[PDB]
């Protein structure tokens, strides 16, 4: 038994609801939140810059260490650094980014990433501003990740067309 509320059950693991993943940061506090990063961890908008702004600007000062010392993600890679007031650890997974012209066939590889870990909460990879289609990175996820799941989607109309559309 965990500690999030309100989420509809999609399959054996995965758990959706609209939501602000700050605010179930904030109130859950759970072991891994994942942010939506790009390589250069440059958190600008979306999630990323989101989170980052929660933070304080501390997670983006953390990343820019990360950086100087290791380099750029790989599209499809991931690193664990804290996650500061809003989890224990962030885990800064890198979907492909369709409005970079980057390759959507990498949102597999990408979701990978998360079962190293039992439990997430996670933004929808890929979607957004990220350029993919929301309704085939719902589908990978559910169909790549095999540990537990809770997705916050911030969009409510987007979320309300993610449930009706789900198989
Ligand atoms: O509309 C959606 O869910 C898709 C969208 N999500 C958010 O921007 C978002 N999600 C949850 N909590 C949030 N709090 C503040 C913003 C925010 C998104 C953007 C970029 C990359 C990505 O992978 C997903």
């Amino acid at each position: 038994v965990n500690s999030f509320s309100g989420y509809l059950k999609l399959t054996d693991n995965v758990y959706i609801k609209n939501a602000d993943i700050v605010e179930e940061a904030k109130k859950v506090k759970p072991t891994v939140v994942v942010n939506a990063a790009n390589v250069y961890l440059k958190h600008g908008g979306g999630v990323a810059g989101a989170l980052n702004k929660a933070t304080n600007n501390a997670m983006q000062v953390e990343s820019d260490d990360y950086i100087a010392t290791n380099g750029p993600l790989k599209v499809g890679g991931s690193c664990v650094l804290s996650g500061h007031n809003l989890a224990k650890h962030c885990l800064h997974v890198v979907g492909p980014n369709v409005n970079k012209g980057e390759d959507i066939q990498l949102l597999k590889s990408a979701y990978e990433n998360f079962n190293q870990h039992e439990v997430l909460l996670a933004p929808l990879l890929s979607a957004g501003i990220f350029g993919a289609d929301p309704i085939h990175s719902l589908r990978v996820c559910v169909d790549t990740v095999r540990t537990n799941v809770y997705l916050a989607v911030f969009d409510k109309n987007l979320y309300d067309k993610l449930v009706s559309s789900f198989l």
